[PDB]
């Protein structure tokens, strides 16, 4: 057979901090460091399908803070796809896993999810995920 009811997740951790104004955010952040982020997700979650995850994007953005004293806002994240990810609930022989892409993403990133719509200027917790559908009805398999 074929399961044709698996989904492609975007995912993206985050760790959004304040650094003094004569400093860069790239004195604090890597390409290298946000990679090995990306490298320490969890690959084998029990709605995990068949192909694993894209090529991580590291990003690095920064503005200087108008409410903050003298500070500029870094935001570091690192982004991949999750190619194929089961849908609804799922029972692994001994529990079930909630696949939705909200606890999903909590167990692989290991950090609180927040929907798109909540903007990153109106987040207050240091490090956090992201992750939504960017493909559905795919097959869980690699065939
Ligand atoms: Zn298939
Ligand atoms: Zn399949
Ligand atoms: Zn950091
Ligand atoms: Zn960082």
């Amino acid at each position: 057979g074929h399961m044709l009811d698996c989904k492609a997740v975007a995912l993206k951790w985050v760790h959004q901090f304040r650094i003094p104004g004569g400093d860069n955010c790239n004195f604090y952040c890597s390409y290298d460091s946000l990679y090995q982020q990306f490298n320490l997700w969890k690959k084998n979650d029990a709605c995990q399908g068949a192909d694993g995850f894209s090529t991580a994007i590291p990003k690095i953005q920064e503005a200087p803070c108008s409410d903050c004293p003298g500070s500029k806002t870094c935001i570091c994240s690192v982004q991949a796809t999750a190619w194929r990810v089961r849908n609804g609930k799922w029972f692994d022989g001994q529990q079930w896993f909630d696949c939705d892409v909200k606890p999903y993403t909590e167990r692989v990133l290991g950090r609180r999810w927040y929907d798109e719509s909540e903007a990153d200027k109106d987040i207050y917790v240091g490090y956090y995920s992201r992750g939504f559908i960017s493909n559905d009805n795919v097959h869980c398999g690699s065939q």
